[PDB]
């Protein structure tokens, strides 16, 4: 039969989870015990609750959904930062929090781990601000509906949700869960709306032969990646990805012209976007970063805006239309509109200029690092790129079909990448998992590398030691951009603890030249029993020219003076 | 003149801050530039925002107030956890957050670091649940009043507060601040009430010779420690401390009888408390941990409750009576009530039983560690004691007058002790600052030690490596109590980074015998240029006797089934 | 083309509104101008915002949805009470509030009608607590998505929603709305779940022969009234209505046995429910009133709980199964379960005892009022029954098929009935609309009768003048149950204002005997050009027997002492 804990466990298993992440606390131990009863799913422990949140976030990037289990108050509050991130990056992370004994409610009881008042709903009220659904379970009878509600909502909305469970009811009997299919049940497109949206689009591009497609960072959340490819092949138009949509469209496809990102776009892309008479944006996010300081905004008179669940085209809004249906039907009706792609080719702007192989003995530079990492890409590779110049190194890489890049470009939490890489590697252990992270970001969440060691995850970490917050240096410089330098390579043996209670097979290596990097990479690819950190030493001013151009824009936008109102 | 930024800086300097803590972000960079302009204060940088909040918390325990500065969303949300802790521990920490350009407001703008919607009041709305005041500054004209409001509230209520500042107004001119005294202005005790409360207190104990005094954990926040010593000397009664009130009363005062903590009370203290005719609780916090699972609750018909700003005595409640004034006035009128103390001493229940110095060559045991640590205790010494068995090692120690213990027993966030020690040492560098932390807790926030090395703080760290969450093992045991063991001593040289971009003078030593421990403690004292981590190895089962007894009652309280209603 | 305002009006028209209700204020004037441009809809003006909210609520009962427009703060806050009522009664009311000029945002601007602070999100934040969706529109670009989102949520959830619109963008251009069918697009039942829930129900009642069906008060919201009689006819079991579900099932269907309401159930009904071995609860709301002070809770070991969007049966919970689809499939496969119906008939409990026609010249008594009112009931009739003895008067009436009763038994706001009857009459002017209201309730919202006069609505108002709050006198008597008597009949000539600026055709009559009432009812049916209020005079202690029995049990529940720990 079922308890509150094993009901939740079963639902998690039904939406496809093979792992859930947890930090033990006295308010969730019984719950953890009940989750553990389901041998179809593994309990993975993290160091702190922030890393736990980002671990699940990364896991959801690999498997589509995730779960994090923390304790009441002291656990959940730091996790909220990760949950906020999951929301911003449209990932269904289910955050489960232990909660006080339900006898301690409306009793006038001060409780440990809480604020010192007799109020026990402040955590729920906080969570409401950063989740698609949030529920507290204080009795077993209400458990099944609340669990089903939040899990259904997360999958439908592609947003994180919140659950708290009284510690003394986690083992209480409750109803059994029905079929898994009920959890994914969602409304189909309104047929009439779907047909009118497609027809309006054909009317719009009837005498606009220069059609460009702009791939956006919500395309995976809409499950519309495959459909985008059918539509593009049918259209024969020019296809560019927004920066945060890297790898959301096959780069070996003949219609792909590269990255669209204002003045830091691939060669010929900015001109082509300007020359197109119609722009079809598939699930874009336009914010201050993606529009390069509000300098690159799509011409509203040319824009066909196709969101996950609605289309605006030809001055008409069509709610209740799923992007994948709209793309699939459109791909069946559309004729060739090659004008944009023909214009792009007529530019002869050439491929992205990339640096030649560096002299192996010469001092290591950022370009030489990017070159060697790119050479590691395969159809089975995933690169995790941290906020920082790593954003731009990654954007410059040509991806073979199948290879993935993971960005956190809406939330932008430095340190996200380390736990996110951990969780991703747990979720997709069969892939070659590469983490590109700067020294500054790495310090926020570095202990999660020890969990990589613990689970023998062969993550390859390229640690860019440029000695400071360089991306911040290119926005606005000051003494707050300086940090304490670590011996990052030596940190691996610390996490191994060889000679201690347990063991580890992680390796840490330093690279000061192109030759030393190449040797380290060879060692990394041979390490199958643990992660390999490659500490790369480069100058502080040595970064992509993209970062410098983009940095000026961002700084000017942020700092622009108030307008009288 | 003054700007929004330099206005804030001046107010912080006026309330006695000599440092503030910060994590740079593109929404607070200009704010940070302005704070720097005031050289009467130093800007201290932290690894992540959680740590930064706890550093401010620790700093507040040393200086009486503190400030932390983070960036919007990604910074603030994780720091909320520390702020909640400051609320629970009655510490005026001022959290200042950068916020979006004020032109981005109601403009329909999606921004980096936000949830992907177009509204920016969720952070503030969350903040309101865990602060005594929360204000957003969107224009220069509003800044002074809002800054003054939150700071006055923080100091008066002894609670943390929240301020956010639009990033494009930090350098905007505003009014100059007035005299610092205005920030400490607080109401006096209502004279009529003060007198009535004291009189009612005299009537209540007129025929109750066995009066016992219970020192609670809000005593310092009430600024009433000195007045308690005066009242006690006048009463000549028996004085015991609650667990969290350790060092809030002089332990070599002839009226001090030890710790009152249910069945884990000092010898005879429990009997003396149950034998008393009248218990005078000074600023007590009665939660589930402090009452040992609701087993040791004060007798309601013996209790005089003297909270920080009110007194309940003899069935009458007297608001607007400051604890400090109450005790001082009471000290002038009270007569001798020695019965409880007389009863205590007759019991012949000897002093706390401590083990004799172990064989310096034999394997290290918990008792021995606590022995040498106690021998380091000095009137100049502060012990920061982490959640876990460190709580009880510290509770068992006799403190010379002047010696301080710092507990986070209401919030009980593990990992707190590391950044807290950092911030405390920054705020009290002349003191001998000792940190007693478990291996499990250390892993959550270990990177902040790197900041101890950076500022050359001679903190002495006793890391108790028993390989896991032993305290949780004594509440409810499971696989979630196990962790990845590190080489913690080796971590120090990683943080030093000698041979890298910079240097550090921290030391990492291992201690496995009572003898190895003794030599390490010598090396640690000899190290004045940085922190010293002493990794002590002991078994998992090797904990204090108190932890086990106490843990069972706590586990029982948390697990008790519901009652029909 | 469309403005923010005309976009809203078209969507309201599309979901089936022929009227919207409004109160003018300087923050919604231009919005009201834009709504008026759509001729397919009339704009109806109310006295105050509370009544305007309750008129929309009534309208929604008649037409399935409604909209109310009010001004910022002073209008909205009062209307929030009505909106909470719509949430409680599962009625999709759309509350649209004017809001400040969008230039006044984050400008440090104090505005009339607001709290005197400089921030303007408190009204939204409040609204979130009592709606299924709540959006603020500050720019014309975001309007269509937000308007579409709140309306679709309201229709899907059957709950009220909230919209505010900046007063200076109501005339601003925006996209055009797509096809109306988009707004009703909902998910279908999960086929595997639907079939599994059908089977589990069949297995559960395999040898549970005495099957009873309990019609609950959310059956209309679930759109499942028709599917309920299909199921009922197939099963051949006994069907009882919960008090609040009166008229949600055909009372001359051969399976109907009457009201199930504890010790005030119809004769035989209570014994039938106890005797049954299976109870099929259809969309029930079990609260303290419907369970008669928790004295009548359905046996959990025999309950099939079929909610609007889920089913719990045989220990298994089936989300994603619509009640309509569930009952329809069930009717196709279920076999005869007559046992409970056989049991009911064998009881020979007889019909509900009803008084014979009194002597016309004798003093009026409650039963005679209910008799004559019952005699007016027709297939074209709707009774609006106010909180108080009217509840039980209406509950006792036999309804011809077609006749409806409207209750507000979840929210229970006295005074609801007057505005509610107004909106209902506006939305169903063809029907015989009868309002049964106590003198106590009438005084709260009496002015809305003047609007009945204004639109010439032939509402028949029975005003039970027993001089006070009789229902509360039976709960717990005190001086707070006495009121100031009015001349309720003469109030009609006041609202007519004949001889003034306009005219009115309302009539007010007094009835002190059975015959006087008979005579007044005839002139009421004659009056086609306006409402007719009949002021009936009865004693304070002259109420239904059910009221006292029910009242005692309710007062017991609410006053019961607290539980220990
Ligand atoms: C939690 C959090 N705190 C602060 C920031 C602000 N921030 C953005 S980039 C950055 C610097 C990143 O440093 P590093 O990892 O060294 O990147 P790189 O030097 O390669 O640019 C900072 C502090 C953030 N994005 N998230
Ligand atoms: C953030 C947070 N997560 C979980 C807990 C619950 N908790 C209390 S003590 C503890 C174990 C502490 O481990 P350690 O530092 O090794 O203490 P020791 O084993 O010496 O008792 C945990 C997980 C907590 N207090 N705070
Ligand atoms: C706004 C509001 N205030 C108070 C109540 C509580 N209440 C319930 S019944 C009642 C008295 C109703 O008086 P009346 O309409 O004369 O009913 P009757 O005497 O006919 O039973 C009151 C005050 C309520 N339901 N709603
Ligand atoms: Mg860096
Ligand atoms: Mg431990
Ligand atoms: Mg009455
Ligand atoms: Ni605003």
């Amino acid at each position: 039969s079922y308890t509150v804990g094993t009901y939740l466990a079963e639902r998690l298993v039904q939406i496809g989870l093979k792992h859930h992440f947890a930090v033990a606390g006295d308010y969730n131990l019984v719950l953890l015990d009940n989750l553990l009863l389901n041998k179809n799913m593994e309990q993975v422990y993290c160091c702190n609750e922030l890393n736990c949140g980002f671990s699940a976030e990364g896991y959801a990037r690999a498997k589509g959904a995730a779960a994090a289990v923390v304790t009441y108050s002291v656990g959940a509050l730091s996790a909220f930062d990760a949950i906020g991130g999951a929301y911003a990056e449209n990932l269904p992370v289910i955050l489960i929090s232990g909660a006080p004994n339900n006898n301690d409610h409306a009793a006038g009881h001060v409780l440990h781990h809480a604020l010192g008042k007799t109020d026990y709903h402040y955590q729920l009220e906080m969570a409401k601000n950063i989740t698609a659904a949030a529920e507290a379970i204080y009795t077993p009878e209400e458990a099944p509906a609340k669990i089903d509600h939040v899990i259904k909502t997360a999958l439908r909305e592609k947003k994180p949700v919140y659950l708290e469970i009284a510690c003394n009811i986690a083992s209480m009997p409750c109803a059994a869960p029905g079929p898994a299919s009920a959890l994914f049940n969602d409304e189909a497109s309104d047929e009439a709306s779907l047909n009118a949206a497609v027809e309006e689009t054909l009317k719009f591009i009837a005498n606009r032969d220069k059609v460009a497609v702009l791939v956006g960072s919500k395309l995976r959340a809409a499950g519309a990646e495959e459909a985008a490819v059918k539509f593009a092949d049918a259209l024969g138009g020019a296809v560019a990805t927004m920066a945060a949509a890297k790898s959301f469209f096959p780069e070996e496809n003949p219609h792909y012209i590269g990255t669209s990102w204002g003045e830091v776009s691939y060669p010929g892309v900015e001109k082509t976007m300007k020359e197109a008479d119609a722009v079809i944006a598939l699930a874009p996010v336009f914010n201050d970063y993606s529009t390069t300081g509000w300098t690159d905004i799509p011409d509203p008179k040319k824009l066909v805006l196709a969101e996950p669940r609605s289309v605006v085209v030809n001055g008409i809004r069509f709610p209740s239309v799923h992007l994948k249906d709209y793309l699939t039907r459109l791909a069946q009706k559309v004729s060739k509109k090659t004008g944009a792609l023909d214009f792009f080719k007529s530019l002869n702007a050439g491929e992205l200029k990339k640096a030649a192989p560096a002299d192996p003995s010469a001092p290591l530079v950022n370009a030489e690092i990017a070159r060697q990492v790119e050479a590691l890409l395969t159809p089975n590779t995933t690169v995790i790129a941290e906020t920082g110049d790593s954003w731009f190194n990654a954007q410059r890489m040509k991806l073979p079909n199948g290879a993935r890049v993971e960005y956190e470009m809406q939330w932008g939490h430095i340190g996200w990448s380390v736990p996110a890489a951990f969780g991703y590697a747990v979720g997709a252990p069969e892939r070659r998992n590469i983490l590109m992270v700067g020294d500054g970001s790495f310090q926020l969440t570095a202990q999660e590398v020890a969990q990589m060691v613990r689970l023998k995850l062969p993550v390859i970490i390229f640690l860019i030691n440029n000695y400071g917050y360089t991306i911040a240096v290119m926005i606005h410089d000051g003494p707050y951009n300086n940090i304490k330098n670590w011996d990052y390579a030596g940190l691996m043996e610390v996490f191994n603890g060889n000679g201690g209670y347990d063991s580890g097979a992680g390796k840490g290596l330093k690279a000061k030249t192109g030759g030393e990097l190449a040797e380290a990479i060879k060692v990394a690819l041979a390490n199958t029993d643990g992660p390999t950190l490659i500490e790369c030493f480069i100058g502080r001013e040595d970064c992509t020219e993209e970062l410098v151009k983009w940095g000026k824009r961002v700084a000017a936008a942020n700092s622009r003076k108030p307008v009288n109102k």
